[PDB]
């Protein structure tokens, strides 16, 4: 294809929304004991060896959690063309600073010693977290301006100012949060992000801090279709993200530039 590293059929709207992708997947445990650096994980990659490399990501999750409350998101974004790590930490008090180097030391494992190695393509990278974790996105984003793509999901982070930040990055915040409540967190994140970069706010109407622990199709969708925009440079994902969607049942705040690669819209 003109794009050598699109992946998948066209998207549609069913398609995005769909809890699998078109890629056959399977998955690898790596335990605690195999790392250092951060506490293990598993990775969700598609099994075709005939499709070319994938981007990668790894997942980090918040305060006291483990990874089984983001391992929805490894079948789910897998399937669709992408080598997924849903990692533990180190300790589960780990704090924000931390998990983004555990991110990054994931990410490191994983294209150059995982049993996945050959299968990425490890100049493509991204990093996605949920509460502390997604404070740790930010923290990985801004020590490794290579990566490709950044998403925290209703973040916490103490730091407010990202303005150095240089990688595409999804702020998805939770509308009712009362632990990472959006006011004092994603929204001031997303507002400190250059002016310059590719970025989009997403707020869940209604949600609570827990929302991104559970099957969201909303969550999915756009994480999908971020990574596939960036991570793959994947312009046929363009459509859902530009015009900036409207607020609806699942939706009630979105902002964002467009067109990407190219100003700044907000729907409330
Ligand atoms: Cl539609
Ligand atoms: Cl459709
Ligand atoms: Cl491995
Ligand atoms: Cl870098
Ligand atoms: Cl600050
Ligand atoms: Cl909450
Ligand atoms: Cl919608
Ligand atoms: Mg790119």
């Amino acid at each position: 294809a003109e794009n050598p590293y699109e992946r998948g059929p066209a998207p549609t709207t069913s398609s995005i929304e769909a809890s699998r992708g078109s890629f056959a997947t399977s998955t690898v445990t790596v335990s605690r004991l195999a790392v250092s650096g951060f506490g293990g994980g598993t990775i969700y990659y598609p099994t075709s060896t005939t499709a070319g490399t994938f981007g990668a990501i790894s997942i980090a999750p918040g305060f006291t959690a483990l990874q089984s409350s983001i391992a929805w998101l490894g079948p789910r974004l897998a399937s669709q063309g992408f080598v997924v790590f849903t990692i533990d930490t180190l300790t589960t008090s780990d704090q924000p600073d931390s998990r983004g180097r555990q991110l990054l030391a994931a990410l490191d494992y994983l294209t150059q010693q995982s049993s996945v190695r050959s299968r990425i393509d490890s100049s493509r990278l991204g990093v996605v977290g949920h509460a502390m974790g997604g404070g740790g996105t930010l923290e990985a984003a801004r020590s490794r301006p290579s990566l490709q793509a950044a998403i925290p999901l209703t973040g916490w982070n103490l730091t407010k100012t990202w303005s150095t930040v240089r990688v595409p990055t999804l702020v998805v915040g939770a509308q009712a949060d009362t632990v990472a409540p959006v006011a004092s967190h994603s929204i001031p994140f997303y507002n400190s992000l250059p002016s310059s970069l590719d970025k989009a706010y997403l707020e869940l109407r209604g949600a609570s801090h827990f929302a991104p622990n559970s099957s969201n199709t909303t969550i999915a969708k756009y994480t999908l279709s971020w990574l596939k925009r960036f991570i793959d440079n994947d312009t046929r994902y363009e459509q859902f993200l530009c015009p900036i969607p409207s607020t609806s049942l699942s939706i009630s705040d979105y902002r964002g530039n467009c067109p990407h690669n190219g100003x700044h819209h907000h729907h409330h």
